[PDB]
DNA sequence: AGCGTCCA
DNA sequence: GGTAGACCTGGACGC
DNA sequence: GTCTACC
């Protein structure tokens, strides 16, 4: 198919947004385990499916420059305002990141020392169906495996969007798709392991016992509590999923993500151990401590500067 | 050499 | 509620 | 990382 495109070969094709590398940094956002859907097919281009568009993405000093590839058979063109709109609400541009870098590194020296070398590490506002069904594949996993679920859970479920160049895009599954008795086995092909379950049971459970897609909505619009507590229902979702998709597509910035890592960087880098359980390991009280311990650290954001500090202990 | 354990 | 261990997959890599 | 089973 056509070729993925570079902002210096066809600029007729771009279009801007104010975004200074201070409030965003692709290289150290796309690939960090938020959304799996980004590929550098060009050096420093990022592709990737937004808002049912495929998209590449490239950063110079001030602003970030996007193309948008219709597929509807009409003429190549620069995305309009209304289409760069969609974009800018992806990485919450409205949401000022130095100034939440430096409260958090006058709380945290540890943190400001980590962000001194990790600029730009926001948080993306994603679709919460995407969202959901990624984190559900993420559980006890890597991230680069995760990718390569996602990739295949698209490429069989959802609909066919364009190729370029050898890559076929493909949107991300509806619940329908996902629900079919069939869905499991056919996930198992795929490699998905024992979450094949999860993700044809959680589709069946939001379709058959909480109202459908409507759930999803009624949950960003309710409480960081109330939303967290409620996606705990769905099979594969613990209280580390929930918190992922309060953090990434629910709009709860003060959710935290208690993985390994974040666990490592408490031991490692805090001296952190729990201090409402005797035993210090890993467990539903200790791994809700920590969530408290972040929030009570870096204030009603927590969850963005987890984010931060979770793309620096990829790198290391 | 590549099996088998560790780990995400 | 606390605790322990099983669990799909496949790259890293010690031996 | 979540589930299931047992205390
Ligand atoms: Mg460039
Ligand atoms: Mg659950």
């Amino acid at each position: 198919g056509p070729g993925h495109r570079t902002l210096a070969s066809t600029p007729a094709l771009w279009a801007s947004i104010p975004c200074p590398r201070s409030e965003l940094r692709l290289d150290l956002v796309l690939p960090s385990g938020q959304s799996f859907r980004w590929r550098e097919q060009s050096p420093a281009h990022w592709s990737g499916v937004l808002a049912d568009q495929v998209w590449t993405l490239t950063q110079t000093e001030e602003q970030l420059h996007c193309t948008v590839y219709r597929g509807d058979k009409s003429q190549a063109s620069r995305p309009t305002p209304d289409e760069l709109e969609a974009v800018r609400k992806y990485f919450q541009l409205d949401v000022t990141l130095a100034q939440l870098y430096h409260h958090w590194g006058s709380v945290d020296s540890h943190f400001q020392e980590v962000a001194q070398k990790f600029q730009g590490v926001r948080l993306l506002r994603q679709d919460p169906i995407e969202c959901l069904f990624s984190f559900i594949c993420s559980s006890n996993n890597n991230i680069a495996r995760i990718t390569g679920m996602v990739e295949r859970l698209c490429q069989a479920f959802g609909p066919r969007l364009i190729q370029l160049d050898d890559v076929t895009y493909h949107g991300f599954p509806s619940l329908q798709a996902l629900a079919g008795p069939e869905v499991e086995a056919h996930l198992r092909k795929l490699g998905l392991g024992y979450r094949a379950r999860y993700v044809s049971a959680s589709a069946r459970a939001i379709l058959e016992e909480q109202g459908g897609l409507a759930w999803l909505q009624q949950l960003r619009e309710s409480s960081y509590e109330e939303a967290h507590k409620a996606l705990c229902i769905l099979p594969g979702v613990g209280t580390h999923v929930a918190d992922c998709i309060c953090l990434m597509a629910l709009d709860k910035p003060q959710a935290v993500p208690v993985d390994v890592h974040m666990w490592h960087i408490a031991q490692r880098d805090y001296s952190w151990h729990p201090t409402t359980s005797q035993a210090k390991g890993p467990s539903p009280q200790t791994n809700k401590e920590l969530g408290n311990f972040f929030r009570s650290l870096w204030g009603p954001y927590a969850g963005w500067a987890q984010a931060v500090l979770f793309s620096a202990d990829l790198r290391q």
